[PDB]
């Protein structure tokens, strides 16, 4: 007599709506007694066969095993295969009825989803990270053995299978599937060697799509290399670069010294601070209003700025907003970044943090400030899980100074000279570009919300090293925001404000 265990059911995963993300599958693993194989050879050679093993290695194993009482034959064939080599009827071969995961979606959501191994346990993404919630507790049987291992009896039940519960993402899997596509697209188009898209509910702090490229297919993982694993939206850092101005913006309408129609002399567009240079790419501007500052992505423009109100404002808001935060979603290998402190500022890194040099962010970080900024100034928790009952947010931002951001970053995206392939048809769109160089190689960055007079929604698109002439973010990142706001905007049944 042993006591055996009996696999629970894991738990389903589905999209926020119910639509299956994983499911638990029957399969059957055949185990065989070589005690009972070795008084049946003259059977080995159909056994071989059946699995399709060679003939004399088979034989080679079961003579290697013939003092134990088990050896696995093959996990995971269908119920139909097991019943197949089970009906040859070879002594001391037998059946466990396990549970085997597929995952409907595929690639579309396998670094948000994650995979478990051959024994059912969760090894990545949502499969690791709630995997106390979706395995259940195993079950016990008693086995009465003959003194040769094999099996009679099935005594009893000791403990029944407790089955795993069903968990509902936050993701829409019609929103992943839109954001899935135009990544891809995006990517091939620039011959872009990676990429990220980031879509939050500004309201409930809910993560509707989280894609990146390359991608993998879960269901068949074999010879498959690590760099298609990477969930870069949360474990890769990145310098954010312009991106982070509104950040900055926020500060400076803050302090009471600055408010939007106040001007800078930018010109000419470069300013010597000891040894470093702070540069422009255009360099034919001298005085910019503060919403040109953010047109232009004048690093001159905000730097002036970042000086007059001094950098510990402008930390404290970025900390405030989350980047280089913990974002406290508990996911596997998640990276924090870094936002540089100092006790004291000095005048090189304070214009350097007024536009996103030497921070690091996730693509996850970036999104959920942007998501703060469109929901007047409150940041409420990031879920990867289905909200029902939304918590409270925290104020992080004046209501007032975030709707006067809101409408510069509308400005950056409708006016003369602004961000025009970041334009939704049929509605008011913000956003802000960036471009880093990497240490040429250049990451392409658009961060953005919509509707502008009611946001719903706050998206992030990161592309690394589009390989084209068109680098910039408003050229790369930004027609990818437009296409993927208008059908998501259109999928949540959100109505157009500019018709
Ligand atoms: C923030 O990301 C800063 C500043 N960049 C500048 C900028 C940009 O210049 N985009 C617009 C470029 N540009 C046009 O596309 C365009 C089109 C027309 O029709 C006209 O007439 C003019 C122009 C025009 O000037 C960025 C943006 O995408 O918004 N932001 N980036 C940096 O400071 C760093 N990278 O600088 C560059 C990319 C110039 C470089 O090659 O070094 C940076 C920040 S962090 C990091 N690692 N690097």
């Amino acid at each position: 007599v042993r006591h055996i265990a009996i696999p629970a059911h894991r738990g389903l995963i589905t999209d926020r709506n119910g639509e299956p993300l994983a499911v638990s599958t029957p399969v059957t693993t055949l185990w065989a007694n070589p005690k009972e194989l070795m008084t049946a050879k003259e059977r080995w050679p159909q056994l071989a066969a059946a699995l399709g093993q060679d003939t004399k290695l088979f034989a080679d194993r079961i003579e290697q095993n013939a003092e134990r009482e088990f050896i696995y034959l093959v996990r995971g064939l269908t119920p139909e295969q097991g019943e197949g080599v089970i009906a040859l009827k070879v002594p001391g071969v037998y059946s466990i009825e396990e549970f085997r995961r597929f995952y409907p979606a595929g690639e579309v959501v396998a670094h948000a989803v994650g995979f478990t191994d051959v024994d059912d346990r969760g090894r990545e993404g949502i499969e690791l990270a709630f995997d106390e919630w979706l395995a259940g507790v195993p079950g016990k049987r008693q086995v009465l053995k003959d003194r040769r291992g094999r099996v009679i009896k099935d005594v009893q039940v000791t403990k029944n299978a407790k089955p795993g519960k069903t968990l509902a993402l936050s993701i829409d899997l019609r929103l992943q599937y839109l954001a899935h596509r135009e990544l891809r697209n995006a990517l091939l188009e620039n011959g872009a060697k990676a990429g990220s898209l980031v879509i939050m509910d500004v309201k409930t702090g809910e993560i509707l799509a989280m894609t990146n490229q390359p991608t993998y297919n879960p269901n068949n993982r074999r010879n498959l290399q690590p760099a298609a694993m990477r969930n870069r939206a949360m474990i890769d850092v990145f310098e954010p670069g312009s991106t982070v101005k509104p950040f900055s913006m926020s500060a400076a309408l803050a302090s009471g010294r600055w408010k939007p129609s106040d001007i800078v002399d930018v010109y000419p567009g470069t300013l010597q601070i000891g040894r470093y240079t702070i540069r422009d790419v255009s360099r034919n501007s001298r005085q910019l209003d503060l919403t040109g500052i953010l047109i232009k992505s004048s690093n001159v423009g905000i730097s002036k700025i970042a000086f007059d109100i001094g950098a510990e404002s402008i930390y404290s808001v970025m900390q405030q907003v989350g980047l280089g935060q913990d974002t406290g979603l508990g996911f596997p290998g998640e990276r924090v970044g870094n936002l540089p402190n100092h006790r004291k500022w000095p005048k090189a890194e304070t214009a350097t943090l007024a536009y996103g040099y030497g921070l690091s962010v996730t693509a996850i970080q970036l999104a959920h400030a942007y998501a703060a900024l469109a929901n007047d100034g409150k940041s409420v928790p990031l879920s990867m899980t289905r909200v029902d009952r939304v918590p409270d947010g925290v104020q992080v931002i004046s209501p007032e100074v975030a709707s006067t951001v809101q409408g510069m970053l509308q400005q950056v995206v409708e006016a003369q000279g602004g961000v025009f392939r970041a334009q939704v048809p049929g509605y008011h769109a913000a956003g802000k570009s960036g471009t880093a160089r990497k240490v040429n190689a250049y990451r392409s960055l658009f961060a953005g919300f919509a509707p502008a007079t009611d946001p719903r929604i706050a998206m992030v698109v990161v592309i690394d090293e589009p390989s084209k002439a068109g680098y910039f973010g408003g050229l790369v990142s930004a027609p990818v925001f437009s296409k993927v706001m208008a059908g998501a905007l259109r999928l949540m049944n959100v109505p157009p404000d500019n018709l």
